[PDB]
């Protein structure tokens, strides 16, 4: 009898079409570093200047790199006040933490704010909060702070994911699919806070993984507004959001780890990561696209986590891809480094705006079917299948 | 024009009917402690015992706690191997990393083998993985981890929360649901791994919470299957997920903190918390409950968040319960104290259990609607609305 009940606001409350993605805003810290000083920097300010083999590694590892330019929180003012960072393994987690818990909600409010204008709805229509961190675990987290700095309802169901690794990129809009669809009115402010300050340390010959990170480890933030069945007036679907899959390659558990300690943040980055997502992503691609008739891998637009340059040399090799595919990856890559997460919305945004630059027939390049890929520790892909919207 | 193909595929991908819980399963770690022995092993385990004053006052809020007895991980022999967490303080968290690191994810598979076999079915059919942790932030984290403990496919949607609040025990249900109903087929694995050694710490007379928190908090694991139209035959629904909703009232930000720190977790709980939910709860009820006529609070079945005694007592009073209405949550308190996210599904199994055994005519205590009040640092609150099944 109720079962009737609940069958009637089920139905009523599902949404007609898929959740599109209606907006995309990203934001950055004020200091820029530049990589072609990075080395010189990085091996002064942290009193190393004799390890020379040590730093002619890091030079070659920045110079191959393929990072132009990078904005960074952790700042020469930040490591004179911090001097625990400079001195590899000495308690300095409080210290970070404390720059984190200030920061990852601040920049995510940036992020976010560019989002709301462009999406130009009343910020009371926004019905679900996903904020995803890489680092600054705290309780209540950077979702709490972020609805009261924006002055979202206090009614919007926030969720708050800490240090789930970077596919959570894909995984959120995923989430958000499921958020939209499942809830007609739904609008999902999904935000990705990357700030990389829990990576930082005195390079070390014991400890060379560090010494790649902090070649490409940049600090950005992206909010994405997420809503089915839009308002034919005031909203713009970007993208739909179609399909997503998600993969976790066997025994691969410890290709990527990331500690938290005392320390702060100890990495594994196995130099295999690009090989083994170039020996999955054909068959990771066949199977997503599989419900659509695609075959054509060069008819697809693409938002490729840039982990780093192997990375997107490892997805273009493997899937065939004419040498401007990745452009808009290696785009992000280059100014503004690998901001984890929140590193495909760059994409994205990038590849709607020269989409309108180029007057393209659609913000997908042209193109109708895209793919977006989420990389991370797993080795976990989010492959997601969207769809552009005509311009 | 792809158009329809994609509204076609999201049109065939929905469920039919609403998600309901398929089976609840829980564990504990194996050393039982009594809170009547508690002070003392607390005061001497941590060199204390010249402290009477305080541990008279420990005591006396033991003694009304309502708690008769705990499972914790913190025992002793934990403690001599890892000193660290008995003087207040000290760098402990590298230490209590590496215990939860192993804890969390285990517990969590001896609770989800107990659900996965009450089941039934192949563990190939769970396509989606929901694991909640108070604590151990980790990359890859502890899902990844349950995942292999249990042999998952790789192909699994694995999400994972790190130290979200309480109230994940409603939120992460809310997530189900829209996982369940989004997608046909899909079984959802939601695993609340809740191990509280981050909150132990030498007794402070200038630290009054932490001794609430060491009278309160025990270990424990529940996982939940979750999933839309059960086969009729094999699968068969507990309580159905109609509606969630989610309140974090406004200025009450530092009721709750818990702070991640070089000593282990710093936990300030208000004093004011259980008035606070006493004062919000009828609203939050009656919203909640709109769209479905439902008015006498004494119609229902309860599975409140057992914080405390005086959360208990509070929801029970400011919604005029019968003195029997709490009587599920209560016991779960008394026989494993307050086991976080997990506590709300502890109470639902005891419901769901009792109600088998009176031979009544529902699930739910012969009633056929129920509220779970998932409560947390916010303050939030999550309000799950479910339906009975009869018996």
């Amino acid at each position: 009898g109720s079962m009737a009940k609940v069958k009637n606001f089920l139905n009523a409350k599902r949404s007609k079409g898929p959740a599109s993605i209606l907006a995309i805003g990203t934001a950055n810290p004020p200091t820029c570093f530049n990589q072609s000083d990075y080395p010189d920097f990085y091996f002064r300010v942290t009193d190393c200047e004799h390890k020379t083999e040590l730093k002619d590694k890091f030079k070659r590892i920045c110079d191959r790199s393929a990072v132009k330019k990078r904005y960074l929180h952790v700042t020469e003012e930040v490591l004179k006040e911090n001097p625990s960072m400079r001195s590899y393994n000495a308690p300095s987690l409080d210290a970070r933490q404390a720059l984190l818990i200030e920061q990852v909600p601040k920049l995510g409010k940036e992020a976010a704010a560019k989002a709301i204008k462009e999406w130009g709805q009343p910020l009371s229509k926004i019905t679900h909060l996903v904020f995803s961190a890489m680092a600054g675990v705290d309780i209540p987290g950077a979702d709490l702070r972020l609805m009261n700095l924006l002055g979202l309802e206090p009614s919007v169901k926030r969720l708050m994911i800490y240090s789930q690794g970077c596919f959570i990129g894909g995984a959120a809009i995923r989430c958000a699919k499921d958020f939209a669809e499942n809830n007609a009115g739904a609008r999902v402010l999904v935000v990705f806070s990357d700030i990389m300050n829990m990576y930082f340390h005195e390079p070390q010959e014991a400890h060379l993984d560090i010494l790649v990170g902090q070649a490409v480890f940049g600090d950005g933030a992206a909010a994405v507004i997420v809503g089915a069945d839009p308002e034919v007036s005031i909203e713009r679907p970007l993208f739909h959001v179609v399909s997503s899959t998600q993969m976790s390659v066997p025994d691969t558990n410890k290709f990527i780890r990331a500690h938290v300690k005392e320390m702060g943040m100890e990495l594994y980055l196995s130099k295999d990561v690009p090989a083994t997502v170039g020996k999955n992503i054909e068959k990771l691609l066949v199977d997503a696209v599989s419900p659509f008739g695609i075959s054509d891998w060069n008819s697809l637009f693409y938002s490729v986590h840039p982990g780093g340059r192997a990375i997107l040399d490892q997805v273009e090799l493997n899937l065939g891809l004419g040498k401007e595919k990745l452009r808009a990856s290696r785009h992000v890559l280059s100014e503004y480094g690998n901001m984890g997460g929140s590193s495909v919305y760059f994409i994205l945004d990038e590849i709607r705006k020269k989409s309108m630059q180029e007057a393209k027939p659609t913000t997908g390049d042209g193109l109708e079917w895209g793919v977006l890929f989420a990389i991370g520790p797993g080795l976990t892909v989010e492959t997601v299948i969207l769809l552009s919207v005509p311009i």
